[PDB]
């Protein structure tokens, strides 16, 4: 699961510095 948009996309805080483990996408 990588980056939805090929930036850091987060749609919260803490996922957002969690986005190492799995990008909302």
């Amino acid at each position: 699961c990588p980056p939805c948009h090929g930036r850091p996309t987060c749609d919260s805080f803490t996922n957002c510095w969690e986005l190492l483990t799995c990008p909302p996408c």
